[PDB]
């Protein structure tokens, strides 16, 4: 279950629907679990995204978190591998609409894959999300996990904060549940994850794209 030494390959596939605007993202990159570093590039295979890239970051692989030597046993994410887990989130933008996401995260071959459905409903076509009024950045957030023994897995809740192009700040409340898809697996006690992100572009890629680096530690 420790497939997580060395540079592991990542594929991410998301299919979205925000207010009927449909889009599709594919991303490929590397994950270094031992250092908790993710390096990825994402592309829109459906022309310019209806929504801002930063609001997709949390949706677009927490098994690659760096888990300390001391607490290495409260790592649900690798523990359910490679059957995978189901990660479900409800992301509720304050004063705007909400995303539903169901994702299966598991191994095909040597490769870690994250397959996402995202349904977005109730968005203003003129607020910060559908109106593309959000800056292209991403701060550091700490994701508060807890054991959900009633499904054998994880519940997190956390607030993401998107800087808005007008000095205001847009709130995105995340609720998250993770279940293990199959035998017994680990049940963390009560820890959180410190995640920081660098968002950037590739001067060569023409399609809607986000290049992304990330460090995650437990």
């Amino acid at each position: 279950e420790e497939l997580f030494t060395g540079v592991v390959p990542i594929l991410v596939e998301l299919d979205g629907d925000v207010n009927g605007h449909k889009f599709s993202v594919r991303g490929e990159g590397e994950g270094d679990a031992t250092n908790g570093k993710l390096t990825l590039k994402f592309i829109s295979t459906t022309g310019k995204l209806p929504v801002p890239w930063p609001t997709l970051v949390t949706t677009l692989v927490q098994c690659f978190s760096r888990y300390p030597d001391h607490m290495k046993r409260h790592d649900f994410f690798k523990s359910a591998m490679p059957e995978g887990y189901v990660q479900e989130r409800t992301i509720s933008f304050k004063d705007d609409g909400t995303y539903k996401t169901r994702a299966e995260v598991k191994f095909e071959g040597d490769t870690l894959v994250n397959r996402i459905e995202l349904k977005g409903i109730d968005f203003k076509e003129d607020g910060n999300i559908l109106g593309h009024k959000l800056e292209y950045n991403f701060n550091c957030h700490n994701v508060y996990i807890t054991a959900d023994k009633q499904k054998n897995g994880i519940k997190a809740n956390f607030k993401i904060r998107h800087n808005v192009e007008d000095g205001s700040v847009q709130l995105a409340d995340h609720y998250q549940q993770n279940t293990p898809i199959d035998g017994p697996v680990l049940l963390p006690d009560n820890h959180y994850l410190s995640t920081c992100s660098v968002l950037s572009k590739d001067p060569n890629e023409k399609r809607d794209h986000m290049v992304l680096l990330e460090f995650v530690t437990a």
